[PDB]
């Protein structure tokens, strides 16, 4: 039957998601809404990219300059800056994903409803708007919710971990720290930045700690957890991929090759295809496409004892989450 | 008696180009204005640099939320968005320095003038402005003209060059090509860019290719070489300081050596200082803080026979063009 | 059906590998390189950063010097010098050298002591004959055992230039390739007693690199011969380089002509070594064009229709280490 | 009282002590021998330093073949590549700087004294020689002792730090993450690298995780905090400068005002020169060319509970390092 949404914001996570659309058995992608972005350059921004490389599965033709037949299938191209503009229900899209990033609050997310929108999936944090991470708490789903947020390229990363070492041996209190790649959010070179002094650098050429809330949020997803963690971030000369780094004092004394074991029966069981498990030497590059929320590096972590460790969990900032976006409606439309 | 001016944008060129002035005894930077980058973000910013180190010249510290105050001389700054709405005469902007990529159109720079600047120097080759090239036609201007533009990173590199070689040769023809580096300008990763699509992909990891009006810009600037010449560029990942690619063939038969030393007895005292000349096995960051307006590659460089050369130029975009506002300026102010 | 063998299991090298398992037209049977395992080789060749990881089919080891790739073996060397490795003895009739340290038709020539048939260097050699796919692979008999394919800019610049001189005759020209980093520069300024500059930063300066490549062009190119040389700048970037070929003509033709010329050569005669495209794309855009040279439509400018400047792409990387596979081909087929 | 000494590793850790050296108005470099870089090319690495600026202070002329001529000063050049037959003393240098990384056994490191050498500093780790980091355990030197170990860029940065914390609070337990800056022990392109597989991936544009004894080595120069420390590296894509992202745990429940207090009062104090207290928001290349073994990040460090807290000191890896080295001279001597 096919899910029908409506992407609005083309950019990065906004055409991944897309990507990762035009590609299922469960979800279909209607239509897509950035004024920014003429059809004629929405084609060629989705065919070619630095990370992902040539698109390829459907053949890219324009049908009526604010259509796109994207090969058989119809594509709506709209331009309406405003949410309550879009005209998305005449088009056709239950669900819309929220990759603008600029409607984190769930009023100026919720704009989507009046253009006709049934659903709409916040793709980023919320400063109040339930924070559903796949195989944590999106369990804990109910169908009346209509505006939910999908959490942040970390956090499905951190949470799904946390969940498993926490279900195992109790996170007591824990210190996460990300060495995550450049977004769309820094600049080339020292420019102007009022929100991150620092981020207003060369993104490129430099290491900048750059605050999260990721943790904090994990007390949204996992409630015991609430407290027990924080963290920060640092921003590299990286493009794509990213890296978790949980530093936790479990309450229950395990050894390292304990910790591992867990995260991979893990991995094979209920959160298999969200955290997954690896125990071989690579680098940020040998992920670059992957699927999966957490990757668990065995090999790059460290423990000093059994009540005091330090995991590494990798994962596409990008890719990992366009697939949480979508995973997820797949399962606000199963309920 | 010490010219006074005001810098319209704190942008890479801003700072470094006060940094040319308030270390400058000729000249004394009065008044600023940058509508994003609020007093308190200012200091941190003109301080520290990632391209040009730290700034260790007259100390930082704000007076009051509407005046810095460098080296214990008060400078002022403005949060105005709209040239014209700034009080330049204020402070004493006998001269005002336009660098924000946009307003650099007569009307739009003229604008100024409205709230005092006797003078706007535009830092980008304008439509409607007298561009000049100090080492080429910086008498050309004359104190009736008030909006004027400074060429640009580029057109002040091939201009000199192409200035000795057909002050000493004979330029038939010739084509240029730019291995420049990032810029403002560009995004991080791909992203829209509405006029410039190539532009519009990652920064640091592509070789995005671009043209450059700067190739019969200099046809302007040297009338004499109109259409004889024109080119492209490549933006390829590095922060700064840049090189030019001249394929220039040439009438007056001539060897390599008949050349550089020309370049060199070129650089040894008519353009002294607004061209240099090298013979060593250098690299970019090597120019790194070079006020020469163009350096040349006596040894990269290269010839097919004594009528059909290549010709290599380092220089600093950055920080060199900027003294060469602060020299335009200073000159500007003699006529 | 037909076999071969590389020494050395660099990036060509393996890329080179990566295809003869994908192809149907030769099979890998050996590997020497002494400094990679088995074990570690098995990983070197897996898990990648420019082409990515090779998932096509299984890998696993089976007991030193053999491994599977897939169902079909491969032997796997570590000796030190080249007329020490038993080709003959796995089944490698060509010795690939891609491993940059035997050059000289003398050196390399050292497999054919192995039992190998013959020899394709994977680089430019300064005695043993070159031969550029799709420019001159004809002038080439079954009696010369060491031959060369030139070089990653050679096998791009060489048909582009062919294209437009038989077209518009070339007079004179000069070329520049803003060329990526490669396994010869150092990470940090250190050093390098033959290319100083290409001892400096390899990803934070602009380094200058000698290059004859369009000095070579002349050899692989008769009449174009001394109307040709460039230089090159070794800019920040993992792969993909690009041509900067600015020169003059005989016959004065506009742009198109040319365009349509590049575009009508790379589409019978020369199609899968040239090639024509007219987007506005990049670096990373080109990452695994097998095409050796790959014409930027909008991207080279004219000057007037008697001096324009012509550029094309070209992954240093995988269109060679492919045209290495398509010269091999053709001598399979002399 | 000149200590005159005798570098054995021209590398970018090699010239650098020797710029610092040539203005220690107390040291004396008088031979340097990385065999591979000759008196020519010698002068070209020592000249122009892509990071560290171009050397500008002295002059730098060839006197003769085996012997260059910084500023006035003569220093004999050796291309020996075996240190039992390098006459350190038949050209004057009572210390041995070991800066080739392929000596660090204390065995194989007193290959100098062979040679007319007395004390030897090698700059990094020794399986079997002692272990001092300036401002730490630089105590436990013995006249005896001729060979000497320097810690390691990173452990010199972990130790103050860790010191100032665990004095003024005492450390129950710890993991560090640092994140460091490319170097010469990994490759440009994917290539072989037997002993650290990761290392030899695309160095520019990866995230490889390391492995660093530096928080395990601390419990060399510090007892105490024996086993109670630890943790592996990442290798962002950058030059120079890093970073320890230390998790502790704290004794005296301290408030997070009173850790920086901490910090700084000792970073004047008995510490003046290794620690360092930035309260600014600034960012990696900012600390290039910082003498100080860790600058503490007041602002980048966060805390989950007054027991449990996160600092972050940054350090110039290359260039900070380089002086330690000699610091221990101008004490290896004093004693």
């Amino acid at each position: 039957g096919k899910i029908k949404i409506g992407i609005n914001g083309f950019g990065r996570i906004g055409r991944l998601v897309a990507r990762v659309a035009l590609q299922s058995e469960d979800v279909e992608l209607v239509a897509v809404n950035d004024p920014f972005i003429t059809t004629d350059y929405m084609t060629y921004m989705f065919k070619y990219d630095t990370v992902h490389g040539q698109w390829k599965h459907s053949d890219i033709k324009i049908k009526d300059s604010k259509t796109l037949l994207l090969g058989e299938k119809p594509v709506t191209v709209f331009g309406i800056r405003n949410p309550d503009e879009i005209p998305w229900a005449e088009a056709g899209a239950e669900y819309v994903v929220e990759s603008t990033g600029v409607f984190t609050d769930k009023e100026k997310a919720a704009a989507h409803l009046k253009g006709g929108a049934k659903k709409v999936v916040i793709s980023a944090p919320s400063k109040d708007a339930p924070m559903f991470v796949c195989g944590v708490n999106e369990d804990k789903y109910t169908s009346d919710i209509d505006i939910v947020s999908n959490a942040s390229c970390t956090t499905n990363c951190l949470a799904p971990l946390a969940k498993v070492i926490h279900d195992n041996f109790g996170i007591i209190e824990g210190l996460m720290t990300t060495v995550h790649a450049i977004t769309a959010t820094q600049k080339t070179v020292d420019g102007p930045s009022s929100k991150d002094w620092r981020g207003g650098r060369a993104a490129s050429f430099n290491i900048i700690p750059s605050s999260t809330g990721a943790a904090k949020a994990v007390g949204k997803v996992l409630p015991d957890l609430n407290g027990k963690l924080t963290g920060m971030s640092f921003r590299v000369p990286t493009v794509d991929v990213s890296v978790v780094d949980l530093t936790v004092r479990i309450e229950k004394a395990a050894s390292y090759d304990a910790i591992k074991s867990a995260i991979k029966s893990a991995s094979e069981g209920k959160l298999k295809g969200i955290i997954g498990y690896v125990e071989e030497d690579l680098v940020s590059t040998d992920f670059v496409g992957d699927s999966r929320s957490s990757i668990f590096d065995a090999k790059a972590g460290i423990a000093l004892n059994d009540n005091f460790v330090k995991l590494v969990a990798w994962y596409d900032n990008e890719w990992g989450y366009s697939n949480r976006v979508i995973d997820l409606i797949r399962h606000m439309a199963k309920t």
